[PDB]
């Protein structure tokens, strides 16, 4: 007789030839996880072998750079305060006049 009668005896989990797409996906997935467990496995192998000996952990050559780069993204990201309801009458006025201080024939204020 033939062997064409395996409905539950084999759920496509015995031969990779049963599926070419799943075959390559199983080789790319297993190899991917290995690189993660390896790059992390050897990482502890060197971090513990030298223990902060070969890997420096204090490259603060530009202490002011950390002070500038930190306030550079926080200052430009805030630009003061866009929230109008969370600002006194002068607070929103400073931002409105700050933009109309260098060239302003009218301004963007149609209410108060």
């Amino acid at each position: 007789h033939m062997l064409g009668l395996g409905a539950s005896d084999f759920e496509f989990g015995v031969d990779p030839s049963a599926d070419p797409e799943l075959a390559l996906a199983l080789r790319v997935s297993m190899e991917e996880q290995r690189q993660r467990q390896e790059e992390e496995a050897r990482r502890a192998a060197a971090a513990s072998a030298a223990e902060a000996g070969i890997a420096t952990t204090g490259t603060e050559d530009s202490d002011d750079a950390l002070l500038k780069m930190t306030i550079s993204q926080q200052e430009f990201g805030r630009t003061g305060l866009p929230d109008l309801s969370s600002m006194t009458e002068e607070e929103q006025i400073a931002y409105a006049m700050q933009m109309s201080l260098q060239g302003a024939e009218f301004g963007q204020a149609e209410s108060a």
